[PDB]
Parts: structure tokens; sequence; C-alpha cells
């Protein structure tokens, strides 16, 4: 059960977002159904009314938090990954438009997941924004927590996989362009039961085991990390 706060810019808080720049949902429960259109933005997908400004090559840094900011983020039975993925504005998100910039499932150096990772990090994880045409998009991060993925949703609704979501309006403003936006996978559409990552137990299988579902980081995406950048208790 989490959220996203806002967003940082190069290690710049751009203010609260909810209901702003974040699509945000009316609450923190997660999504289960994979072919609902929750899948794409979450339960309240519609335009807010900011955009936040970044150009190709900054820090674009998630924050989420729980019940309060900068709080215990997501409860630490969550254990599982984080993607992040990117379409353009135009599309709401619909069609085969999802292009993946991040993925952060298991650290076998450091044995501890991405969510692991995520509260360390106070919520904050972070993309750098690609070389794309200059215009409006959505980036859509996704939590996936794997304590009852052991069974699937749609065989047992009170148990399977879940997925908190969150989509942000981001304006890039200046880009050359030299990595053009390729295609990309739909929301829902993408995750199926039998995708690998979507099933697993994490309870005795091993977590260098997990393969996260697809598809993979497009090649012209930056990275990423996992990794606190600001100190939100100093506002
Ligand atoms: O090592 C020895 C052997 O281990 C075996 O593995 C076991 C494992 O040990 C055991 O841990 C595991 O059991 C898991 C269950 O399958 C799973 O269902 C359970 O889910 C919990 C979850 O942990 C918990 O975080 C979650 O809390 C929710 C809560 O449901 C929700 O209502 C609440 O919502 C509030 C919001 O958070 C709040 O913001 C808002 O204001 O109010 C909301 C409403 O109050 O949110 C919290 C999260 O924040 O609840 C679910 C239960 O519903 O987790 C268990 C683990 O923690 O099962 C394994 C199998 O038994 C191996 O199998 C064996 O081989 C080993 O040897
Ligand atoms: C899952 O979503 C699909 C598509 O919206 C819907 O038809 C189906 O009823 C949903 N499943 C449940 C249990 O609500
Ligand atoms: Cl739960
Ligand atoms: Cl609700
Ligand atoms: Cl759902
Ligand atoms: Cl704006
Ligand atoms: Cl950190
Ligand atoms: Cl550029
Ligand atoms: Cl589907
Ligand atoms: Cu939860």
């Amino acid at each position: 059960h989490t959220l996203v706060w806002g967003v940082w810019v190069n290690g710049v808080d751009q203010g609260d977002g909810r209901n702003i720049y974040i699509r945000s949902p009316p609450n923190n429960n997660p999504v289960k159904n994979l072919t609902s259109p929750d899948m794409t933005c979450n339960v309240d997908n519609r335009v807010v009314p900011k955009s936040v400004p970044v150009n190709a090559g900054d820090t674009l840094t998630f924050e989420w938090y729980h019940n309060t900011r900068d709080d215990d983020i997501i409860a630490s039975s969550h254990h599982g990954p984080i993607a992040v993925y990117i379409a353009p504005a135009a599309s709401n998100g619909q069609g085969n438009v999802w292009v993946k910039l991040f993925e952060d499932a298991y650290n076998v150096t450091n044995s501890t997941w991405a969510v692991d990772r995520l509260i360390t990090a106070h919520g904050q994880h972070s993309v750098v924004v690609p070389h794309v045409a200059p215009g409006d998009y959505l980036f859509r991060a996704e939590i996936i927590a794997l304590h009852e993925a052991d069974s699937l949703y749609s065989q047992n609704p009170i148990r399977g996989a879940q997925f908190y979501i969150s989509c942000a309006q981001i304006t890039i403003n200046s880009s050359d362009d030299s990595t053009p936006l390729p295609a990309g996978v739909p929301f829902p559409g993408a995750y199926t039961d039998s995708t690998p990552g979507i099933q697993f137990n994490i309870y005795t299988t091993p977590a260098t085991s997990y393969v996260a579902p697809p598809p993979s980081v497009w090649s012209g995406a930056l990275g990423g990390s996992i990794a606190q950048v600001g100190d939100a208790s100093l506002e």
C-alpha cells in the first residue's frame, strides 16, 4: 500500500504533485486485475492540470509514501520489483505505447529486492530522461508486491501479485531527439497469468531465480537508481 507524493528533478523537489501532475488514485490500494483498464494508470486516470518540465539527461525521481510523506513508505512484506515506463501523452496510455526505461528486481550482492531498497531510499527512485522527441509524456512507475503472488488473481481474487501504479505527467523540453521512442507494450495487456514474474513464490523459490515481467528495458534508456536524492524533512 503506497502512493507517489511527487517528483524531484536533478535533486530539486517539484512540490506536492498529488492530483496536480500525478494522476493520483483516491487511496493506496493495489491493482490486481491484469486485464483491467486500471493497469494503465490506476483507478482515476484523467488529465491533471500540470506537467513537470524536464530536459533529456535530467534525473527524474519519484517519491513514494504510505500514509504520510517520508514515513515507512511501503510495508516490508511487499517484496518485489520496480519498473518505470514511458508513453506519449497523446496515447492516454492506450494501445501499444509503453516503453520500459527501468527495471530493478533483486540485488544478489546486497540480498535485497527493489522494494526493500525503496524503503531505505525514503521512497525515492529515479530515471534519467531519455533523448526522445520534445513533447508531453506519461511516466508510469510500477511496484509489484509479491507477498501473495504464489496465487493468481484470476483464479483466486483474494490473492495475487499487487501493482502499485502511478502516472506522472512530464513535459520534455530540451532534447535533440536522437533516440526517438520505439514501439510500446499495452497496459493492460503486457502482463498475463503466464508472464514470467507474475506468479512466483518468494518464500520457497530463491530470489536469485526471479525473472521480472518483460518487456526488456529499451536500449535508449539512460538508467536509473533506487536511492535518496533529496531530504524531504528539510522542507
Ligand atoms: O521461513 C520459514 C518458512 O516460511 C514459509 O513462508 C511463509 C511465510 O513465512 C509467511 O510470512 C507468508 O505469509 C504471507 C501471506 O501469504 C500474506 O497473505 C500476508 O500478507 C499480509 C501482508 O504481510 C501485510 O503487509 C498486509 O497488510 C496490509 C493490510 O492487509 C491492509 O489492510 C492495509 O491497508 C491499510 C493501509 O496500509 C493504510 O495506508 C490505510 O490508511 O488503511 C488501510 C486499511 O487499514 O495495508 C497493509 C499494508 O500496509 O496484509 C497482508 C494480509 O492481508 O503476508 C504474509 C507474510 O508477511 O506465507 C509463507 C507460506 O506460509 C515457507 O513456505 C517455508 O517453506 C519456510 O521454511
Ligand atoms: C477484471 O477486469 C476485466 C476488464 O475490465 C473485467 O471484465 C473483470 O470483471 C475483472 N475481474 C474482476 C474480478 O472484477
Ligand atoms: Cl496486502
Ligand atoms: Cl476504494
Ligand atoms: Cl484490481
Ligand atoms: Cl503545466
Ligand atoms: Cl538511499
Ligand atoms: Cl539533448
Ligand atoms: Cl489484457
Ligand atoms: Cu499493501
